[PDB]
C-alpha cells in the first residue's frame, strides 16, 4: 500500500533483483556500496562506500517482509544483502545488520552476517526501511516494526569514516542514494 | 456540453489524436512543449518549452474523462500525455501531473508519471483543463472536479525558469498556447 | 547586481550578521569552519574545518566591498572575518587572507591576519567571492577584481590536510558549503 | 562498410560518445588507458595504462574519417581523443598520435598533440584503427589509409614500459581491450 521505490530509470524496485546503491551526491559525495574488510576481525565483511563516483560498488538484493509482494515500498521493513558470492575467507552472510554499540567510535555500524526472514525480536537487527531523502534520492532507515513490544533504535543510516574507509552507520541525517538495475 | 477546443485550423480537438502545443506568443515567447529532464534527475521526465519559436516540441494526446465523448472541450477535466519516443530512457509515464510543492523554488511544477483514467482522489494530480486565454488561444488550468470532496489547488499554468530551462508551474496567470495537428 | 547568496533557511545573506559556514557534504565531509592553530604556530590563527558534521565551528561575518549594499551577492568581492572566538594572545586579525605559497606542502593556504576594506593592490589577498556549487551549496573562490592591473591567482577554494587538521587552500574544484544564521 | 566495433554491452560504438578503453585481461593485465606525463617532459601528455584493473582511466571520444557515419567500425581510420575531467595542463591537444622514433628505446610511442580531421599527409600520424583480437577482444592498430602516396608504418599497438609507467607503442602483437560507456555521473 505504500509508494514504490523507483530506480534511476523510473522503474519500481523488485525484491529479488540486483541493484547498485549509489550516492545521490556525486563528486566528493562518492560512489556506490560494496563489501569491505577489517584487518583484525576479517569476518564478517563490513559495508563500505566507494570513494569514486564512477564506481557503483556491488549490487544488493532486497527481501520483502511480505513475500507475496514483489515491490519494494517506502517505510516498509525489508532485509537487504549484497549479491551472495563465495568469499575467499568468510562464510558469514552478506545480509545487512545493525552491530552492537562500538564504544571506541560512538557508532552503531551497519555490518553483515544479518539474517533473512522470520520477523520478530530475534531478527530485529536485520530489518531496514527506505525513506525519501529530499528531491535527490532515498535514504535507508533502521526503525523496525517487526516486534511491536521491543524497544528499538530508530535512526537514518548515514556515512562515517573509520580505518581510512567510509562505512555506513546509524546517523541523524541519512545519506541519500539512488538505485540502478545491475 | 461545453464548447470544443479548436486547433489553429479551426477544427475541434479530438481525444486520441496528436497535437503540438505551441506558444501563442512567438519570438521571446518561445516555441512548443516537449519532454525534458533535469540535471539532478533522469526520471521522471519533466515538461519543458522550446526557446525557439520554430521548434514545436513533442506532440501530446488528450484522454477525456468521458471516454464516449470524442471532443476536447473547454473547462473539462482530461489527462494529457506526451507521445513517447522510442529512445525513452524512462519507465515512468509521459502523462502530465502536478508535483509536490518545491520548497526550494516556491513552485508547483508540472511533471510526468501521471496516470490515465480512474477519476477520483487517487489520480487528482493528473487531471487538467483548457480555458480561453484571449479571443484566440488557450491556457492550461489545474482545477480538478473529479473529487468533489477533495481539497485542491485551483490555478492557471504558467511558465517558470528552472535548471537553465523553461518549465511549467502553477501560476496566477496562464501562459497562452495554440494547438497544431501533428499529421499536418 | 548579482543574485543574493542564501542561508539554509532561504534568507538572503546579510553583511554584518553572523553565519556558520558548514560543509554541504556531511558525514566524513566534516562540519563547519573555525579559527584554529597550527601546533607549531600560535599566531596568526588559521582557518580549519571541524571533522564532525555536528560541529558548526566559528561563525563568520561578511564585509561587502560596497559599504552601502547590505546583501552578500554571488561573484562579488568581500572580506570575511571570523567572529573572534579566541584568547587574547594573537594581535593579528581574524580576517581571512590568502597566504604566501607554502613550499613544504605545495599549497596556497587560507589563513587570517587579513584586512577589511581599502580595496586595491595592498589588500588583494583579503578579497573573496562566493559562487554556486552546482545545486549543492556554495563554494568560495579567490579571484579578486579590486586591482584590475594586478596579476592574481584565480582559483576555487578546497580543503587539504595539514598538521593533522583540515585546512582550506586554493584548489581546482571548490568545496561546497552552506550558511546557517548563528542566532 | 566494415563491421561495427561493439562495447561490452554489445552495442555498436558511437563516434562522439565517451568510452573507457579497458584491458580485456584483468589483474596483471591492468586497467584502462589514461592521459599521463613523463617525469622529464610535461608536454605533450602521453598515453598510459593504469596498473589497477579497477581504474578505467580517462574516457576517449572517437572521430571517424567519414564524419557522416556515426558508427565506429573495424579496420577503419579514426582519431581518438582523451576527454580529461580536470583542467588542461598543456596547450597541446589530447588527440592520440604516433611519435617520432625514439632512438633511446627503439619504440614508436603513442603520444598526444594529435589532430582531428583533415585526413591526408599532414595528419597521417593521428589516424588509428581497431581490429579484432581473436573473437572476444579488440586491439589498436596504426596503418592509416588516408594518404595513398605516403609510405607508412603499419603495426598493431602493444604495451611497453617507460619512465616507470605502462605506455603504448607499435608492436608485433596487439594488446587486447574492450570498450565501456563512460558516464559523467549516476544521473546521466
Amino acid at each position: 500500500k505504500n509508494e514504490p521505490v523507483l530506480d534511476i530509470d523510473g522503474e519500481e524496485l523488485r525484491a529479488g533483483e540486483q541493484y547498485y546503491v549509489v550516492s545521490a551526491i556525486w563528486g566528493p559525495g562518492g560512489g556506490g556500496l560494496a563489501l569491505g574488510r577489517l584487518t583484525d576481525q576479517k569476518c564478517p565483511e563490513i559495508v563500505v562506500q566507494r570513494r569514486s563516483d564512477s564506481d557503483y560498488g556491488t549490487p544488493v538484493i532486497f527481501h520483502n517482509l511480505d513475500t507475496k509482494d514483489d515491490i519494494v515500498r517506502l517505510s516498509t521493513d525489508f532485509n537487504v544483502e549484497f549479491v551472495p558470492i563465495r568469499d575467499r575467507l568468510c562464510l558469514t552472510s552478506t545480509v545487512w545488520k545493525i552491530d552492537d554499540y562500538d564504544t571506541s567510535t560512538g557508532q552503531w555500524w551497519v555490518t553483515t552476517n544479518g539474517v533473512i526472514g522470520n520477523p520478530g525480536p530475534q531478527t530485529l537487527q536485520s530489518w531496514f526501511k527506505i525513506e525519501k531523502s529530499g528531491n535527490l534520492g532515498y535514504k535507508f532507515n533502521f526503525c523496525p516494526s517487526v516486534c511491536e513490544s521491543c524497544v528499538t533504535l530508530c535512526s537514518d543510516i548515514g556515512r562515517y569514516g573509520d580505518d581510512g574507509q567510509i562505512r555506513l552507520a546509524l546517523a541523524e541525517r541519512g545519506w541519500p542514494f539512488v538505485f540502478k538495475k545491475a
